[PDB]
């Protein structure tokens, strides 16, 4: 009666399991998850990349707090060049982008990036593709969009914990907004979904979710 | 700026989406799931299918409450022939099957039949399809198995709702009971797991999940 | 150094591409491979498994074989019990299996099993996982399966490999018959399909195919 | 009828099965399929998208080709301005793209442009999709990694088809050039693989392939 399984290795993304190690000045754990980054924007220009980077640092100030220090020297900067530290949740590594804000490259905000405050300790892991979508189906209608789209998080009204399929039933009247990276794009969106279980399709959505090492958004080989 | 998307047609079970119609007598629409069914057992020669049949009916007796009826139905006839309706998730029809409950067929209880009571409607759906498998994962060592391995349902200790996300934290430091069903013995088992978002890999279960049209317990071309 | 992925140990089943074993009385690597096994068969109720098992001997006559001596060993012992040495592609193990061939049980042939010849390493490898299936489709008509169904063979003539896109451009116009193992029945069938590079879909059978260790024919945790 | 499965609608890409369309100016099928485009380029100046998009044309004269004409014409306008129609096959679309090919931005060629002349259609179906991958697999050593990693292409002599199971046979000891695209890089780059059988995991790469809708280069959902 022994066990029909056995072990062998594969590759994974090093951006999983447990990071050995952190390096980060301030010693926070705590940053701006970079979401979307705009046309021609500064933040373009600096080269964030949407979902991968955290704004750790700048100008020397660490950003423990989810406050306004970040948005008052961005406001207090306009049109001068920036210093941020940068953390990579691909690379595991700091570096050192310079930006600009301005109201001069047309877009909306000074950095054309669209940002939330959280940890970016195992952020890799919390990502839900989006499978196969019915037609009709409150995904399709929402704009998801089969196999290329990855959930990574909400616009949370209401509070309860992160995990995806613990908000859609919660949100069964009430429009859901989420977090929708797209690896065409390589960018995040904003979704805005309506939940239901009697839509007339599978679950409350109407698509598949894939999660874990076979659903994560796609690393390049080499750094 | 139009959709780069279009509708195409695609084969799925016939258990899915919404159906037309149910046909059930008594009008009820919860009933028995049958979940795991033992090796040379009553309910194993009256040919009762884990997972997708629910016990609705015996002796004519609707089975709408759970309470004590079915067990006391049981205990009454204990080795006389019992008429059984059964209603299948995967045909979406009725049958009528004969079962001898018995004390003489040498395993645990009268038939041999692990059941729970709940809804048979979309019951098709509520799966979550065990991807890969982490080594020495709480996912591993609980005895879930890459890719073979269906999850269910719980025993839910607690209570929330249904979907599995929403149970694996909520359980970060006490063991999780989980209806486990596998593709190769066609039969559910228990699982006790006990997760932890710490234990130093990917999620709070150190597995992979998908959900479905992709990822539901198969079925036969044909009835 | 600059690779972004690392190694991690996961799961697998036992019969994998580590190329073990033989250990074969008789001395061989070559078999019978049971494919369908009949309902209420001689086969059956001797527990052969479709696909997993090979038949290597019977009373203790090696059958390094594909000519006669199988089914005459059967023919001079017709209702009367026979020892059968039985490799599993599962297990890796051999086990003695007691069967009684007989002109009673009304089905085709003295042991209601379709067998074929040929070798059992890495057999677990050699099967295509039918993903989607689209209407309409080559796939569809001839009867193929979304998930359920893995093609593990082909009628091979020309002398080719057993592998299955080198078999759909040779049948570019005629007929060619599959091999299809069912999850749900966990027994194989015969499936003839006509391959249509214009059918008017995807590819030339309209179904998607998976291969690897994500795509196998499902294993039982334990022996 | 006994069927148990039916018909469903699912969202897809625009450019899929569907033998649609040509419509090209000057007429054909044919034309350069663009892999690689360097960073920094007059190329990647110029927006072409790598894998999806096609030259069809140049200064109005169609490409028919597989000649030195197009390496001429890009010769005699070799820092002015050229008009390109580009065929894209995530559009189905034509567009006319400006590019100044130039002897002064230091990487190779006029474009930075790695390109090859073949037919559009149904080149959106022709990927294989890599899944896991084997630790000292021959897949590994070679470079390919898991989900990023679609193989687009092989070097075709002897003609054959374009199919990947049908030429790790006929490699199998000698290596083979692949054009792999990643999602991350967005960008096609050369792999060159050692097939073996006998490596001791499975398969000859010691990777799984994923083929069909599920396993497509992603798409944005709008144009």
């Amino acid at each position: 009666s022994t066990s029909l399984y056995k072990k062998a290795g594969f590759l994974v993304p090093r951006g999983s399991g447990s990071s050995q190690s952190v390096e980060i000045p301030g010693g926070g754990t705590e940053g701006y998850h970079v979401l979307r980054v705009q046309e021609n924007s500064p933040g373009h220009r600096a080269g964030l990349e949407p979902f991968f980077d955290f704004i750790v640092s700048i100008n020397g100030s660490r950003l423990n707090k989810d406050n306004d220090t970040l948005k008052d020297l961005l406001k207090a900067n306009v049109e001068k060049p920036v210093k941020m530290l940068i953390y990579s949740s691909k690379t595991l590594e700091l570096r050192e982008a310079s930006v600009t804000p301005s109201n001069l490259w047309g877009g909306q905000g000074l950095l054309g990036v669209s940002i939330r405050f959280c940890s970016f300790d195992g952020a890799n892991e919390n990502v839900w593709h989006v499978l196969e979508v019915e037609s009709n189906s409150p995904a399709a209608l929402a704009g998801l969009r089969p196999h290329s789209d990855y959930i990574i998080g909400a616009d949370t009204v209401m509070n309860e914990s992160e995990d995806l399929f613990s908000l859609i039933e919660t949100h069964e009247a009430k429009p859901l907004k989420l977090y929708v990276y797209n690896t065409d794009t390589d960018n995040c969106r904003e979704v805005i979904i309506t939940p239901n279980s009697a839509w007339g399709g599978e679950g409350s959505l109407g698509c598949g979710i894939g999660y874990g090492y076979l659903h994560r958004i796609p690393t390049r080989p080499f750094e």
